[PDB]
């Protein structure tokens, strides 16, 4: 019943969070500057105490779907037009929301990015792009973004996905679903626990969703995982509280495993119907527990006039150390630079 | 006066991260611990542990900044915070057994250890160790002088990664010194890859070793039927050990997992047996010491270092060395299969 933990900020709590984000913007260049990220875990504890208490309850809730912090200050006039592409979305006016997303995120763990997503940016942008209407990436609009575990293919996938809504004039819903092990039966659960599935990287990790100047070798890891997926489970951990890892568009049973293929089909139908809506208004930030829920986004008509929906996105890990083989050096936060 | 610095050991330039508390920092930390002891039942009660990660951020800001640098330093051996307040008169005598060591007078030091530890991660304990207490006690016990346990004295505690056999082994081992009149040391060693043949290093990265559960996990006449399922898992890990690596992760910053008394090569892998004994001689030769005076707290990065303890002469007169001890995980969620419920912190309790 607390699977969605909703914190509505008081005026003072919103004001204090804004002032802390603005102090960070005054000190540091980028919301993912190395010097800022080294300090971020400590700066995050200058957020309001009552908010930190509720975030800490969310962090240790192993059945959390989403923490939702409502009512951060967003100055729509100062923010200016929604950029027409993520590459142009590192705007002066939006920096403060980047810094604030990292401060909230750093209460839950350490922020990471992907060498193969939005040019290795840690703070990324979710906005509609002309020509991506019908794609299965974050910049889509007309076609529903299919539910998925974020970076489901990767052993380094985030523990939390952070989404800070700057603008959402048409109240477009984020979609969310967890797995009730009781409502699929221990038969299917036992199959979903088996290493009997292939989970391929999604299209956001491909050269078609990154700058052309990026090195071909960044993508070798991704292409290997498309061509030759490892046999993996969808469920793991305790039977009473199993972790979920599946992507509606990029998951298959291994060849000739009709029982695995059947279990996958049951899961898709179970998650598809159970899929429920969370609307992030301007100033609302959600942390999805990526171990527990799949997420997507409802279809919407983008106006492409500078007024469109705009989220900042971040990946959070409970354990930065575990991915050191995949990072350039100790402090580097970009997965797949090694 | 507050100070902090990097103390090298061999070529490990940030081996030891030392923080010296100012008198005001020491007082702030003591007042926070005392306030926690007024508001919460125990240093490891559910009420306190649900809040511990937020309460830890009431510790002095300058100290939190230095602990945070330690937390993300993937070459750290030991974080040492020196100069916490200990009232020796009020503490009273060193108990004769851990079973008598969860004292009202020492609770405030349990609280403070959990507060420092919760800056680094989430505190955990072990079903088979001191009845699954999260805050444990390190003191010499009469009759254990010559054993390979924390309560030993006369015989060196031989060095190991803490709970080396276990995928749920801690990221940090924390120690809060209450008294140490004879300046008895914890022994510490990490691998310097530049002092070992690259071929030996390559072998240690292979899944070519068995790391068996140590004595603190093995069933005895008195280990109890309650942990029947744990001891079955332990028997499996003794009789049919998984093939595991000793080194893992990035070549530039490998994690170490080895136990000087419970590690062997896979049957017939003579090259692995050679690489293992080369590593044991290297770590044995690189061992150095951390001595914690009263109010000194250390966090050993269990991913990077083995640890043990020097031989010492216990008096068993109530004046002996006494530490509070804790285990810290960077990722509590990963061990849910081995814990009784979401908030429970005891590994092997279900
Ligand atoms: N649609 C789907 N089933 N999976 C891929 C979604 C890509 C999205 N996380 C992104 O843009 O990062």
């Amino acid at each position: 019943m607390t699977a969605i933990r909703e914190i509505r900020l008081s005026e003072p709590e919103s004001a204090q969070a804004a002032l802390l984000a603005l102090e960070c913007a005054q000190r540091y260049a980028e919301p993912d500057s190395a010097d800022f990220l080294a300090d971020a875990a400590v700066l995050a504890h200058d957020l309001p105490r009552a908010v930190r208490r509720e975030v800490e309850r969310a962090r240790l809730d192993d059945r959390l779907h989403a923490l939702v912090v409502r009512g951060n200050d967003v100055d729509q006039d100062a923010l200016g037009p929604t950029p027409p592409h993520w590459r142009q979305a590192r705007t002066a006016a939006s920096r403060r929301y980047g810094f604030l997303l990292v401060l909230y995120a750093s209460l839950l763990g350490d922020v990471v990015g992907w060498a193969t997503q939005q040019d290795g940016r840690v703070v990324t942008d979710v906005l509609p792009i002309e020509g991506q209407e019908d794609s299965q990436v974050g910049s889509s609009s007309s076609v529903e973004l299919g539910w998925h575990t974020e970076d489901a293919f990767s052993p380094y996938r985030a523990d939390y996905v952070g989404l800070f809504s700057l603008r959402n004039p048409d109240s477009v819903a984020t979609t969310v679903a967890g797995l009730d092990p009781d409502l699929v039966g221990p038969a299917v659960v036992d199959v979903l626990f088996g290493e009997r599935f292939h989970i391929r990287p999604d299209n956001s990790h491909l050269p078609t969703h990154n700058s052309g100047g990026r090195l071909s070798d960044y993508f070798a890891g991704i292409v290997e995982a498309v061509e030759n997926p490892r046999a993996v489970s969808i469920l793991r951990g305790h039977r009473d509280a199993p972790q979920l890892c599946v992507d509606s568009y990029f998951t298959t049973a291994v060849d000739g495993d009709a029982e695995a293929a059947g279990a996958l089909d049951t899961l898709i139908k179970h998650l598809g119907g159970a899929l429920y809506e969370v609307v992030l208004g301007p100033g609302d930030v959600a942390f999805l527990d990526n171990r527990n829920v799949v997420h997507g986004r409802r279809p919407f008509r983008a106006r492409f006039d500078g007024t469109d929906r705009w989220l900042k996105r971040i990946n959070v890990t409970a354990d930065l150390r575990k991915s050191r083989a995949a990072r350039r050096d100790a402090q580097a936060r970009v997965l797949g630079e090694a």
